[PDB]
């Protein structure tokens, strides 16, 4: 599909049995999630951006869902006000940007 | 052009006869710039990213050639951790998420 941004490119995801709203976001390196108590290990990590840096736990090949599209990767969790799917997945589900 | 993820998405841009280097920011609602001097009035303004809230200062009306398409719209210049390019402008642009 194709996605204009003229307003904010949220999509519905799912991570096990919980369905999310994330940003497709090309400026994240990284994928960042809205606290969840996923299972497994993880190790501890800070991500900054505009307004500093927040403290989040990384989980390593976690099965994730966009818009039916399969993807597998490390995903952030951590106290993010909206959750976001970075280039680490965008690039599994075959996301470009297009001008 | 068509941009993949696997890099950044890091464009060329010229303002005020200036280069700079600057992230096509999907995530991002405002083009937020690192420190710089842009001419005429500004207005003081403050907005959240994911680490909390900074100072900017609002500039309306700057014309920006991204990538060589031109813009004009309002950018905000600040402590942000990079140059980004936000929905305002890659709106003007033209640019779209494709998968
Ligand atoms: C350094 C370039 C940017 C600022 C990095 N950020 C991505 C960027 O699109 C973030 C995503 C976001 C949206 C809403 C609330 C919080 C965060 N956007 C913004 O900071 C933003 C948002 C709205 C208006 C605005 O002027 C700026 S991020 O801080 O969220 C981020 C995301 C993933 C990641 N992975 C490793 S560091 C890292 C930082």
């Amino acid at each position: 599909p194709q996605i204009t941004l003229w307003k904010r490119p949220l999509v519905t995801i799912r991570i096990g049995g919980q369905l999310k709203e994330a940003l497709l976001d090309t400026g994240a390196d990284d994928t960042v999630l809205e606290e969840m108590n996923l299972p497994g290990k993880w190790k501890p990590k800070m991500i900054g951006g505009i307004g500093g840096f927040i403290k989040v736990r990384q989980y390593d090949q976690i099965p994730i869902e966009i818009c039916g599209h399969k993807a597998i990767g490390t995903v952030l969790v951590g106290p993010t006000p909206v959750n976001i799917i970075g280039r680490n997945l965008l690039t599994q589900i075959g996301c470009t940007l297009n001008f």
